[PDB]
C-alpha cells in the first residue's frame, strides 16, 4: 500500500549510465588512465581526463561580491541576465516578435516548465525517435502525453514526411500539442537539422496553425548551442521564427551547463517568442509562478557571471577559451569521424553535440564485449551513444577500431 | 483565449512584498539609510543595511577545487551531503526508524515535492493560519487542497482544540491527507509549538492512523531551526517522530538559505522518517524522479560547502560564527519584546525565527501611515510582519513606538 501517489510512484529500474560511469572510473582505479576509454557521460574532458572549467568563467566567481553569491536572484531572474540571455542566445539572429526571458535552473528547468504550461494531460508532446530520456520522465511525471516519430529517412536526414504524420495525428486527437525539437547538436545523435530543414518544420506548422481551434507549441532544445558550428552558423535558424502566428508559440530552452562548463551551477532560461504581447506577458507570469513554486529563484552567482561576461574586457576573453573549447570537440570528432570512414563504420552524421551515435541491433552485447576491453559506451535500443566530449584526439582510433570490430560481425 | 494552460493562466495582481521592497530602496536613496528603517524581506542584515554573508561558509567555496563548483551533482545529492545534513539537522536528537534525505533547491524544493508525492488533486493540505504564501501557491500550481485552521488561542498558544477538528475534516472527506507545520521559527508569527504542544500533535495523528485505510503526510518547515534556540533544545522535538505507524509519514524540509547564509546558493534537502525501509525507498525513487524531471540536480558547490564544513577544524569556526549571528539576532528580538512591552503593544510571543508580528485588523491601514515616515513593514489580513532580521538594535526602539502609536490609536 504505497504512500506516495500512483503519479510519483516510480518502479525503479537501475540507473544504466550511473552504472557504466561507475564501472568506468574503478576500471581507471583498476588499469590507470590510458588503459580505459571512459566515453559514458557528457561532460567536456581534457586529455588527461580532467573536467574543463573556463577559467574566463570562474575568475568571476572568485572576483565576484560576496553578496552577489549569498542574497537571493529575483522570481524571473536579474534584469540584465534575462537581457542578456536573449542578447547571447540569438546573437545576430533574434526573431522578430515579443520576446522574454525567464531563469530556471539549467537548460532542464526551462523544458519542464513548457511541457507543464503549455501541455494539459491527455495533449501530447510529439518527440524524435532518439531523444534524452527526462523529457519522457517529465510527461510522465506531469501525466503529459510522450509520443515518438522516426527522427531519420535512410539517408540520415529529417525524416520530415514521417514528422508531418505525427503532427497530423496530435492535431486530429487534441486542440492542443507540443512539438519537442532537440537541435543543433542532438544528444544523442549529433544531428543538426539544416536551415532548410528548419523551413519545412516551420512552414508545416503555420500549415496546421490556420485552424485556429488549435494551439501549437515548438520547444527548441538548444543546450548544445555553441557546440555546432562557428557560433554563428547554428544561430541562422532562429530567424525563421520571425513573426509566427499567434496559436503557434516558439519556446526555446536556454542552459548555461554545456556553454559555459557550468554544469553544477544549474543555471539556464525558459526563452518564449509569440506575435502577441499579451500571449508574452501571459508567458511571463505563468512560469514567474511555477518558478516560485518548484526552485523559487535561481543561482544567483551563476545569473551574475553571464552578466560580468557580457562586459567588452571579459567577453573578449571569454570568446576565444570558447573557440579554443568549440575547437578541441570538433578536431575529436574530426578524427572519430575520418576514423569512422577508414574502418567502414555506419554513424549519424556528426553535425555537433558531446557525442557520436553508431545506429545497431547489437547495443547491448557490443557494449557488453567493450567493456572486457576497458571501452565504455551507453547502448540502447537504437544503438551506441559515444561520449566524444571525454575522449581525447589519441585514444579515437583504438575507440573505432574495436567499435567497428564489434558492429560489423 | 490564452496560450497556457487553465492551471498555468494566472489572472494575478501585484507582488507586494516586492513593491515594498523596492519602495524601501526608493526612500534609502531620497533621505538615506539611518533615515529609513527597512523591515520588509527575511534576510539577514547587518548593522549597516549590508547581507550577512558567513565567512566560514564563503571561504569553502573560495579555496574548493573548480571541479567540485563545475561538475554535475548526483540527482539525489552527494552521498555525504545526504549523511551529513541527517547528522546536522537532528542533532543528538536522530528519531528511531528509516531516515533518507534527498537534496532539493532550497527548502522550497524539498516542499513541492512532498506536496506532489503525498496529495493527489482532491486532497487537502492543512496548514495553519498565519503561513509563507508559496504553501498555497503549490497547492494551486499541482491542484492540492489548500486548507486552514485557526493557528493561536486567544492566550496565543498552539490551538490544538481548532487543529483537531480541521484534521478531523480532512480525514473525513479524504482517504490521503498532509499536515504541514512551520516551526520552529514561524514565518511570520515567530512562534514554536512546545514539546507537549508537538506531542498534542503527534499523538493525535496517531490516533488517526489507526485507520489503515487513511495515509497522512506530516510535513515539518524547519528552515528556522537554528534561529530557534541554542541549537539543542530547539531539537529535541524530532524524536517525537520515532516508531509512528507505517501510514504517518513525515517530510522534514531542511534548508541551507538561513542556516548558512547561502540563499542564492539554493540548496535544501527533503529529509523522510520512517518505520518501514519500502516506504523510504519509494520515497527515495519518488523523490530522484521528481528532481530529474523538475531540477536535474543540485548546485554542486553548496553541497560540497556542507561536507567541507563537517570537517572538525572547518566546524568549530562555524559553529562560534553561529552562535553570534544567533546571538545578534536574538538580542534584537529581546529590544523588540522589551519596547512592546513598555510601548503596550500586542505581538505574538516570539520564540525563533526572522520576523516579529503584531496582530491587528488594520495592518493595510497603518502601513500607509508608516510609509509615510520611511517604516516599512509587510501587511496581511492577519497584521504586520516585522522582519527583525533586517533592522538594527538601535533602531527597534523607535520601530516599536511608532508601531505601537499608529496600531493603539
Ligand atoms: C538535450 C539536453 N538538454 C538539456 C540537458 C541538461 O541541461 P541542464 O544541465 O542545464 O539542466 C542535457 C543533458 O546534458 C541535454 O543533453
Ligand atoms: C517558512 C519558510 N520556508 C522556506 C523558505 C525559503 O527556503 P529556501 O530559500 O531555501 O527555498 C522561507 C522563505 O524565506 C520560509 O520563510
Amino acid at each position: 500500500m504505497p504512500m506516495t501517489i500512483k503519479r510519483a510512484t516510480w518502479n525503479n529500474g537501475p540507473d544504466l549510465a550511473f552504472d557504466i560511469n561507475n564501472k568506468a572510473n574503478a576500471a581507471i582505479e583498476k588499469y590507470g588512465r590510458e588503459a580505459v576509454i571512459n566515453a559514458a557521460l557528457g561532460t567536456l574532458l581534457d586529455d588527461k581526463g580532467k573536467i574543463i572549467a573556463l577559467p574566463s568563467v570562474y575568475d568571476r566567481l572568485d572576483e565576484m561580491d560576496r553578496s552577489h553569491i549569498a542574497s537571493y536572484a529575483p522570481i524571473e531572474g536579474e534584469k540584465d541576465y534575462r537581457k542578456i540571455v536573449i542578447d547571447t542566445l540569438f546573437g545576430p539572429y533574434k526573431p522578430e516578435g515579443y520576446i522574454s526571458a525567464i531563469a530556471t535552473p539549467g537548460g532542464t528547468g526551462a523544458i519542464r516548465s513548457a511541457i507543464f504550461s503549455y501541455l494539459d494531460e491527455g495533449d501530447p508532446l510529439i518527440c524524435h525517435d532518439y531523444y534524452w530520456a527526462p523529457y519522457r520522465k517529465i510527461c510522465e511525471e506531469f501525466g503529459r502525453n510522450f509520443k515518438t516519430f522516426e527522427f531519420f529517412t535512410d539517408d540520415f536526414a529529417f525524416n520530415i514526411d514521417v514528422y508531418k504524420e505525427a503532427i497530423d495525428e496530435g492535431i486530429r486527437d487534441s486542440d492542443r500539442i507540443a512539438s519537442l525539437i532537440n537541435s543543433p547538436g542532438n544528444n544523442p545523435t549529433g544531428y543538426s537539422l539544416s536551415d532548410e530543414e528548419w523551413d519545412e518544420v516551420i512552414t508545416f506548422l503555420k500549415e496546421k496553425a490556420e485552424d485556429k481551434d488549435k494551439k501549437i507549441t515548438l520547444i527548441v532544445d538548444v543546450a548544445y548551442l555553441e557546440f555546432a558550428g562557428d557560433g554563428d552558423q547554428q544561430r541562422k535558424f532562429f530567424e525563421k521564427f520571425s513573426n509566427l502566428p499567434r496559436n503557434l508559440f516558439v519556446v526555446v530552452a536556454f542552459s548555461m551547463s554545456k556553454s559555459h562548463t557550468a554544469y553544477g551551477l544549474r543555471s539556464g532560461a525558459a526563452v518564449g517568442i509569440s506575435s502577441s504581447k499579451e500571449i508574452i506577458e501571459e508567458f511571463e507570469a505563468s512560469l514567474a509562478h511555477s518558478a516560485r513554486c518548484n526552485w523559487s529563484n535561481g543561482t544567483h552567482a551563476a545569473q551574475n557571471i553571464l552578466i560580468e561576461l557580457e562586459r567588452a574586457e571579459n567577453k573578449k576573453i571569454y570568446e576565444q577559451e570558447l573557440v579554443d573549447l568549440r575547437n578541441m570537440l570538433k578536431s575529436r570528432a574530426d578524427v572519430f569521424v575520418t576514423a569512422a570512414k577508414e574502418n567502414k563504420l555506419t554513424m549519424i552524421p556528426y553535425f555537433g553535440g558531446f557525442f557520436t551515435f553508431i545506429p545497431t541491433d547489437k547495443a547491448f552485447d557490443i557494449v557488453k564485449d567493450l567493456e572486457k576491453e576497458n571501452i565504455f559506451t551507453i547502448p540502447s535500443a537504437k544503438g551506441i551513444r559515444v561520449a566524444i566530449c571525454g575522449v581525447g584526439e589519441e585514444k579515437i582510433p583504438k575507440l573505432v577500431q574495436r567499435l567497428a570490430f564489434y558492429t560489423n560481425k
